[PDB]
DNA sequence: GGTGATTC
């Protein structure tokens, strides 16, 4: 849950999510055109606020002041809303992350393989997120971070974590600010995405490299390599 | 007060 693509454009997100009234988005027809998003970096994050859905460019990452560790990028969904850390995110700071897909490295005896991950129907996926509200101040270090769940099914195969994938329909619950903290945990349980609907290929091991930005890198490879 | 890779 570590890392993810999102080379789409904004209507390409969006247009599962809400009708145009009810964004305060302006048009932009450029693809965002990220086939390797990486923790702290700025990433295009979705929510709502004086009624209408807005995207900022948020820190991939939280670090309080009093946190003197490396920023989180993760919030399990088993412990978060009731942890003295995230409550108040879960509570307030509760927002999307779409995506293409996301990438996980399948750890094969000292090795691993990264694999692309992604809805079989072809739509992007709505992560859930939760971080410091308000978003629009480009906060360096206090920013989202990825609610995760355990992965079920197939995903375990992969890795024993996956992030927490909402459908169109609870990605809009999930953003509300009228939906309280025990409301957003109840979107969480009944809202996350099977693992059967997702299928996924290896991808070349550049993905691993953070400078690589390449298209190619969500694609599958040509041949598997042990 | 917690959870990815890098010829690191
Ligand atoms: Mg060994
Ligand atoms: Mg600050």
């Amino acid at each position: 849950c570590g890392r993810f693509a999102q080379s789409q454009t904004r209507e390409d997100y969006l247009a599962l999510l809400a009708e145009d009234i009810e964004r305060d988005i302006p048009y932009d027809p450029e693809p965002i055109g990220r086939y390797n998003v990486a923790p702290g970096t700025k990433v295009l994050l979705l929510s709502e606020r004086d009624e209408h859905l807005h995207l900022d460019p948020v820190f991939w990452g939280y670090a309080p002041g009093w946190w003197d560790k490396p920023p989180l990028i993760n919030a399990r969904v088993e412990t978060a809303a009731t942890s003295r850390m995230f409550k108040p995110l879960w509570q307030h700071g509760r927002a999307i992350c779409f995506a293409d897909g996301w990438f996980e490295w399948k750890k094969e005896g000292d090795k691993k393989q990264p694999f692309f991950i992604y809805r079989a129907d072809g739509q992007p996926i709505f992560m859930a997120a939760i971080g410091s509200t308000p978003f629009e101040r480009g906060d360096e270090a206090e920013g989202f971070l990825i609610v995760t769940a355990a992965a079920d099914q197939g995903l375990v195969d992969i890795h024993d974590r996956r992030p927490l994938v909402l459908s169109p329909e609870a990605a809009r619950e999930w953003m509300r600010q009228e939906i309280s903290g025990k409301e957003a945990s109840e979107i969480a349980a009944s809202g996350c995405v099977p693992a059967n609907q997702f299928s996924w290929h290896p991808v070349s091991r550049a993905v691993g490299n953070v400078k690589n930005q390449g298209a190619e890198l969500i694609q599958p490879v040509l041949e598997v390599l042990f």
